[PDB]
């Protein structure tokens, strides 16, 4: 004669609503439609107009961003190239900042 006991661990896994932006499992069909609203405008670089999942991800990018330099902080006005904006900052703001190396490149 004798006796004893035992145990075990649960587990959940089934149809889940993941985000088509960061692939994050939601809590419901509603969290998906909404999570997409914030996960779309969470982090938008005012330079290249990007869209990240978190606000930090952008903060870092802005530092290594290329459009940044092409962004007239003065009047927060971005441009297509440096030569183009330069004229806007040299003719209007008249800054005449340090222009880049000239080249035969196409314009
Ligand atoms: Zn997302
Ligand atoms: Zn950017
Ligand atoms: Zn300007």
């Amino acid at each position: 004669g004798s006796s004893g006991s035992s145990g075990a661990s649960p587990v959940e896994n089934k149809e889940v609503y993941q985000c088509r932006l960061c692939n994050a499992k939601l809590s419901s069909l509603l969290e998906q439609g909404s999570h997409e609203r914030l996960c779309r405008n969470a982090a938008v670089c005012p330079y290249c107009s990007l869209r990240f999942f978190s606000p930090e991800l952008k903060q870092e990018h802005e530092s290594k961003c290329e459009y940044k330099k092409l962004t007239c902080l003065e009047c927060m006005r971005t441009f297509k190239s440096s030569f183009s904006i330069w004229r806007h900052q040299v003719e209007v703001h008249n800054q005449n900042n340090m222009a880049p190396t000239s080249g035969p490149s196409s314009g």
